[PDB]
């Protein structure tokens, strides 16, 4: 019932992101001189770099707010690509889906942990 335990979980789950290949495309802020029309199409950016950061500001309240960066950067790659079958599309899907399978422990118990909490 450790209300602050997500933090750490996050971090962690951060450096699993970045040792895997897959992620390579997302880890910083995308180049918009290789992409000139990227905010044409993407309103908001958003890069794990920027996730950590976030985090480790002490800028995120629950693991629903970083969860719902994350899955930005998702939807980012799936309204950009020009075709379901991209490079870069089908390394975001992988990437996804890892994360998903590891979040939703992270989520289940913070919010476990606030019922808890409230009881
Ligand atoms: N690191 C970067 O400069 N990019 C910007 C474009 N972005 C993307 C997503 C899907 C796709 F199929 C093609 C490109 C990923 C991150």
């Amino acid at each position: 019932y450790d209300i602050q335990a997500w933090k750490k979980q996050c971090e962690e789950l951060l450096n699993l992101i970045f040792q895997c290949e897959d992620s390579e495309p997302f880890r910083q802020p995308v180049d918009l001189l290789e992409y000139p029309d990227y905010r044409d199409i993407i309103d908001t950016p958003m890069d794990f770099a920027t996730v950590r950061e976030t985090l480790e500001a002490g800028n995120y309240e629950s693991p629903m707010e970083l969860c719902k960066d994350v899955r930005l950067i998702f939807s980012n790659s799936k309204a950009y690509t020009p075709s379901k079958r991209s490079r870069i599309y089908s390394m975001s899907l992988r990437l996804s889906a890892f994360f998903e399978e590891h979040i939703s422990s992270v989520l289940s118990d913070y919010k476990s942990a606030l019922r808890f909490h409230k009881r």
